[PDB]
């Protein structure tokens, strides 16, 4: 490949799952629980995913969170009546399983960068047929999947450069290259913050000691934004081993950051699964389905 991570050890994952009492699932949505497609509106939950989520969420030992770049509207639509936590726009919003409203973690942040990013995106959109701009509440996304590969990638690279030389110097925003996109959002909100707020927290209490901490954490993602999740989990794991916390029967703390992508994909995750298909197989396995 040459392989960068080993394939996920599914039997071990299953064993740690069935041994554990306080489980926390941290799921990316796009390209992770459902395949990457041309039309974002078509990225709809499969029945298999729905069955997995129902069975998994029904176990009171389990807490499940969907942590996505998607805006709140999408997540409410396709995940809202399911018994799962929601986080939108790469860490800008959170909604507890019991809660009736979202928390805007970026509510106090300066948003004046948005129009400058928008202006820049409009320029590259005009020079890139098939591309379009997605304006969410906080984050902005420039899509070029539908464009010609070469021009899109070319235009993308110099859009990336320009944002990073202007807006990213003037504001504390992160310029993220995603699968056939560019996304811009405040630097100090991200999926890693979300994971910290969920993991270092009494299982599974709403948002504002070892027996109350998760003892099983499974985190899946496919894109650059999700590296923030994997990194937060690695840091927490290392914090726990820096301290001399008692390990489980497997010599670990039950932390499984797992990339979705080929063996060769560079990631700080501990293992990979090739595609959403294998993700659902694995979750199905844990669920007692197939
Ligand atoms: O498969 C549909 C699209 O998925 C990605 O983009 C969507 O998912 C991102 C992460 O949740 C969001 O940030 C983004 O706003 C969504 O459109 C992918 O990047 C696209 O190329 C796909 O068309
Ligand atoms: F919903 Be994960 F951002 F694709
Ligand atoms: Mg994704």
């Amino acid at each position: 490949s040459n392989a960068y991570t080993p394939a996920l050890n599914r039997p071990l994952l299953l064993n740690n799952y069935k041994e554990s009492q306080r489980r926390l699932f941290l799921f990316d949505y796009d390209g992770t629980l459902t395949p990457i497609v041309q039309d974002p509106a078509a990225a709809i939950p499969s029945d298999k995913l729905n069955r997995i989520l129902d069975v998994l969420s029904s176990d009171p030992k389990n807490q499940i969170w969907i942590i996505s770049g998607r805006d709140q509207a999408f997540l409410e639509k396709w995940m809202g009546n399911k018994n799962v936590g929601l986080s939108a726009e790469h860490g800008c919003f959170m909604k507890d399983i019991g809660s009736k409203e979202w928390v805007n973690l970026a509510a106090s942040f300066d948003m004046s960068w948005q129009e400058k990013v928008d202006d820049i995106f409009k320029y590259y959109t005009e020079k890139t047929p098939g591309s379009n701009i997605e304006r969410k509440k906080v984050a902005l996304t420039w899509h070029y999947r539908r464009a010609d590969p070469d021009l899109g990638n070319f235009q993308a690279e110099k859009c990336m450069k320009e944002l990073n030389d202007t807006v990213a110097k003037e504001y504390d925003v992160e310029v993220m290259a995603g699968k056939a996109n560019i996304e811009v959002r405040p630097k100090f909100v991200n999926k890693g913050e979300i994971v910290k707020r969920l993991v270092l927290h009494p299982h599974g209490a709403k948002q504002e000691p070892i027996e109350e901490l998760p003892d099983f954490m499974l985190c899946l993602g496919d894109d650059l934004t999700d590296e923030d999740m994997f990194n937060s989990l690695n840091e927490i794991n290392k914090k726990w081993k820096g301290d001399n916390r008692p390990t489980n029967k497997f010599g670990s703390y039950g932390v499984y950051p797992v990339a979705v992508g080929p063996a060769s994909k560079k990631t700080v995750a501990i293992a990979h699964l090739n595609e959403p298909r294998q993700v659902l197989e694995t979750l199905g396995l844990l669920a007692g389905l197939v």
